[PDB]
């Protein structure tokens, strides 16, 4: 690499993606992780009885408890759409596509930022939930009755490998910006532009890896495979969706209009 005027643009592009995902996100993974190894106390929910306990000390912004839980999930999934889009609107450029390929973007992407953020939350014993007040287990989640009892593990797979990447919230705010920007959605108007933006976003992340990953080469190369992958794990998802509908089935109908497409 070289410093020169195009180079100097790529940071100051990182740098304001990740003041943007500071703004749009209130729980990032150096706060997550701070929560995660002690240094900062989540009420831990690792049982039946704890997750009683639970639900009266955690404050919740928003029947069986397997249910009360896809609920909890379902709302934090609706609240995450809202984050995302806030930042979405700060990717230079994003704005002035035309409106019906903002929300193309914004639909069939939610998922795969939603997965790749929720990573930040995980560790291999469980997830934080609720802005961070309560951690409930991976083996408490395993348990849930059949089928929900396999809508997690998935998730924490996905996580483990992902997080021994060592990513921080500076490579995260361009990996997902270059998410979000994917110029194969479908039903895409005017695609150049969109692959314009990401190619752009793609340069600024390899930048942002090569310097702040010195003890890894093939960084970047992995990332690209993580993105085809979690496209499988948002798949996997809406299928074990499908062949769970078939026995209950409250679902939130702003997440029944982004799954419907993705169906
Ligand atoms: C594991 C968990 O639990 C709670 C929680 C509980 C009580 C109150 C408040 C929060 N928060 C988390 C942590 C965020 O997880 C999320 C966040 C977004 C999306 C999903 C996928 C999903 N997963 N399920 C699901 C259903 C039942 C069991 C296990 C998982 N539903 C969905 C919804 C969807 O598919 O759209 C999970």
């Amino acid at each position: 690499m070289q410093l020169n005027p195009e180079s100097a643009d790529l940071r100051a592009l990182a740098k304001h993606l990740y003041d943007s995902y500071i703004k749009s996100f209130p729980l990032t993974k150096a706060k997550a992780r701070a929560i995660l190894t002690g240094k900062t106390s989540p009420f831990v929910i690792y049982d039946m009885n704890s997750l009683m306990m639970g639900e009266d000390k955690i404050k919740f912004k928003h029947k069986e408890v397997a249910i009360r839980i896809f609920q909890g999930c379902q709302f934090r999934s609706v609240e995450a759409v809202q984050e995302i889009t806030e930042y979405a609107k700060s990717i230079p450029g994003f704005v002035n596509l035309d409106l019906n390929d903002q929300v193309t973007l914004l639909k069939y992407g939610v998922h795969e930022i939603i997965y790749t953020m929720l990573a930040s939350l995980m560790n291999k014993d469980g997830v934080l939930i609720s802005e961070g007040q309560g951690f409930m287990t991976r083996e408490f989640l395993k348990s849930l009755r059949k089928p929900f009892g396999d809508f997690m593990e998935p998730k924490f797979e996905f996580a483990v490998k992902f997080n021994a990447l060592e990513l921080d919230d500076s490579d995260l705010a361009i990996f997902i910006a270059v998410i979000i920007l994917s110029g194969d959605r479908p039903g895409l108007l005017n695609v150049k532009p969109i692959e314009d933006i990401q190619d752009n976003l793609l340069q600024a992340l390899e930048l942002q890896l090569k310097l702040n990953h010195p003890e890894s080469s093939q960084l970047f190369a992995k990332l690209l495979q993580k993105m085809t992958d979690l496209r499988q794990i948002v798949t996997e998802h809406v299928q074990l969706l499908q062949v769970i509908k078939k026995t209950e089935m409250s679902l939130h109908p702003l997440l029944q209009e982004i799954y419907k497409d993705l169906y």
